């Protein structure tokens, strides 16, 4: 589980958690805070546990790659500028709620590929219609 | 969280997971297994985690100390003779629950000193009238 961003034929790649900078989190930090903030928007934990009992180790279900490089592509990229992300498996429901209230909120257009799907994200609204 | 089972002066001490031997672990799988085989009894699985989000380690809420001092007492008491255990914390309601199935299934007494009470168990009964 992997996400890259294009920015004008540069290409930096995002997974998991070892940061890029600190920085990056925490414009993510924030821009997450605004969207719990302005539009009431909070998503869902999901993670698996291979075996419950006695001192397991916590799975993620969702990486949310490129929620991360959308933080990255705010920080470098002017403003006004589309974000294009690429993703290696199925955008989740809720990173695909996420693109829409940024596309909006942000006022920049976000065109992801995932594993089988061009999603254009602008004003709120998705090209795929929600169905993907 | 520790347990102490107490045989004719001799004292052993239980906690967590360090086996004392392998065959003690192997003894409470067999007891268990006749508790859901003979009367359809499941203990329930009760854990924290401190933090849900990425990685976070699995912490169980009962150790379940007294378990393996019951397995242990199995092993190298006799058989009718009476299993002496000790606890520092207050016996846990499915441990309870385990200490009157296996004195009623297994035919030995149980006395169990607690926090806070004497738990003399008996033939599937307690003294304590399963209020403490
Ligand atoms: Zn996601
Ligand atoms: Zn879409
Ligand atoms: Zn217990
Ligand atoms: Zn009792």
């Amino acid at each position: 589980g992997c996400s890259w961003i294009e920015m004008d034929g540069k290409v930096h790649k995002f997974t998991a958690s070892h940061p890029e900078s600190k920085e990056i989190y925490e414009k993510l930090s924030e821009v997450t805070r605004k969207l719990e903030r302005e539009v009431g928007y909070v998503a869902d934990t999901k993670f698996v546990l291979h075996n419950v009992d006695e001192g397991e180790k916590v799975q993620m279900l969702h990486g949310h790659s490129e929620r991360i490089a959308i933080a990255y592509g705010l920080l470098r990229t002017p403003d006004r500028a589309c974000l294009r992300i690429t993703k290696n498996l199925r955008v989740c429901r809720d990173c695909h709620t996420f693109c829409k209230l940024v596309s909006k909120l942000f006022r920049r257009d976000i065109v992801m590929r995932d594993a089988n799907r061009f999603h254009h994200f602008e004003s709120g609204l998705c090209s795929c219609g929600d169905s993907w």
